[PDB]
């Protein structure tokens, strides 16, 4: 079968768990979508009640910033009227603001452009979808896929440069403050049953090295790359290659949502990290298989300076194996982030710069999880996970 109609491997990860994640390979001939900008995908998917099995090809590039003429739209088309960056920035100036949550006009008028942009930029995908690249160029950018539905597949596609015109400031978030915004390249919100597979994620012609620093802060335009939340479950991520990007891949958005314990069941496996800054994956409750996936950076980058592989959050089960990390002078315990409320990580055959480590004991965590994945393919041995990754993940090593 083609991508279009193939469906998740009966043992490729949490993905096949109970009714699989088939996609929309039964599709009728009606249901079978090609589509080469907004208009055509926005069409196809159609709304929550398009439930049907589809399949979508993507042919070339499908920029998502464009109006229902397909064209370009930037921060002054998105702009509310009261909106203005110099005034929103000296409104919030810790200088004169202190460390208050931004309030009033200023940030009123940026959270409504921020809708705006949203309007254009996020698109669910129903039931029973495959959404899959056609040849080795098929492309989504400024767009955010979010799946709130059962049984989807994304196969063979590059998603670039998720951007959002209206960072929002918080003075709170971590010691001197962060900005943050919206936009994923995909957001599983509560979605069941997903394959991505063989797509690439990267911050596109904007990475963050050309966004100024506010505040001393970096001005930051992105957000996830594979996000996972609200009780999301079932999800097989492989052979994605996922460069040049600062906070990859958080499941579980918040300690308070013990509703996701016994949830945010994901296999990540032969993925490929290459200059990501954190969260490859950051996990809060899940039961996440995390196998040959090959992580490489360094710390002393200008661009995206290496942070941490595995962040170990509240109540997080991480179960890794044979995964690879080539960061120079990095030391064993600093391949994970430990968050309070995470105590427990099982890794075997993690392998440092050439060396065999034990991420776990190197942390003083805890190395049983409470269990052990039985959904799996082969296992690479991790003297070939390197050489394996590298050829294999991303978009376009298929077609
Ligand atoms: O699903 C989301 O995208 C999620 O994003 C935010 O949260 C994540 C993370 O869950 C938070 O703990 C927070 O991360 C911390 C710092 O802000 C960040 O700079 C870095 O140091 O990591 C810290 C950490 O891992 O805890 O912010 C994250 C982020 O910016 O993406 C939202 O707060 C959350 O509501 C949700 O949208
Ligand atoms: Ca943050
Ligand atoms: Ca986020
Ligand atoms: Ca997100």
């Amino acid at each position: 079968a083609d991508l279009g109609h193939q469906t998740l491997g009966s043992n490729d990860g949490w993905g096949a768990y109970s009714t699989g994640t088939t996609g929309g390979s039964k599709a009728s001939s009606s249901n079978v979508y090609t589509v080469s900008n907004r208009n055509q995908l926005v069409s196809a998917l159609g709304k929550e009640t398009n439930t049907t099995p589809k399949i979508i090809y993507i042919k070339g590039t499908i920029d998502m910033n464009v109006d229902d003429n397909l064209k370009p739209l930037g921060l002054n088309d998105y702009k509310d009227p009261e909106y203005d960056l110099d005034k929103y920035l000296k409104a919030y100036d810790p200088s004169t603001w202190g460390k208050k949550e931004p309030s009033g006009t200023q940030e009123e008028a940026r959270a409504r452009s921020q809708k705006n942009q949203k309007a254009r930029v996020m698109v669910d995908i129903p039931a029973n979808t495959t959404i899959v690249g056609s040849g080795t160029n098929a492309k989504v950018v400024g767009g955010n896929f979010q799946i709130k539905s059962d049984n989807v597949i994304i196969r063979n596609i590059e998603f670039q440069d998720a951007y959002d015109y209206f960072p929002q400031w918080d003075p709170t978030d971590g010691s001197s403050g962060n900005w943050n915004s919206q936009y994923d390249n995909i957001t599983i919100n509560g979605g069941t049953h997903i394959w991505i597979d063989h797509c690439t994620f990267n911050d596109g012609s904007r990475p963050d090295s050309t966004s100024p620093k506010y505040y001393g802060r970096k001005y930051q335009h992105h957000d996830g790359q594979t996000d996972a939340s609200n009780g999301a479950n079932y999800i097989t991520m492989s052979y994605n290659y996922y460069h040049d990007h600062d906070k990859s891949s958080i499941f579980g958005s918040s300690d308070s949502k013990t509703s996701d314990d016994g949830k945010l069941k994901i296999t990540l496996h032969h993925n490929r990290y290459k200059n990501i800054v954190q969260a490859a994956p950051r996990v809060r409750f899940g039961q996440v298989h995390v196998y040959n996936n090959y992580y490489e950076g360094s710390t002393s980058s200008s661009s995206y300076p290496f942070s941490y592989a595995w962040g170990i959050g509240k109540s997080s089960k991480i179960y890794a194996q044979n995964n690879v990390i080539d960061v120079p002078g990095l030391s064993a315990a600093k391949t994970i982030s430990v968050f309070s409320g995470g105590t427990a990580l099982y890794d075997s055959g993690t392998l440092l710069n050439g060396t065999q480590i034990n991420a776990s004991a190197a942390n003083g965590l805890s190395s049983s999880v409470g269990w052990t994945p039985s959904l799996h393919g082969s296992i690479d041995a991790s003297a070939n996970v390197k050489s394996n990754v590298i050829n294999q993940a991303g978009a376009g090593k298929l077609n």
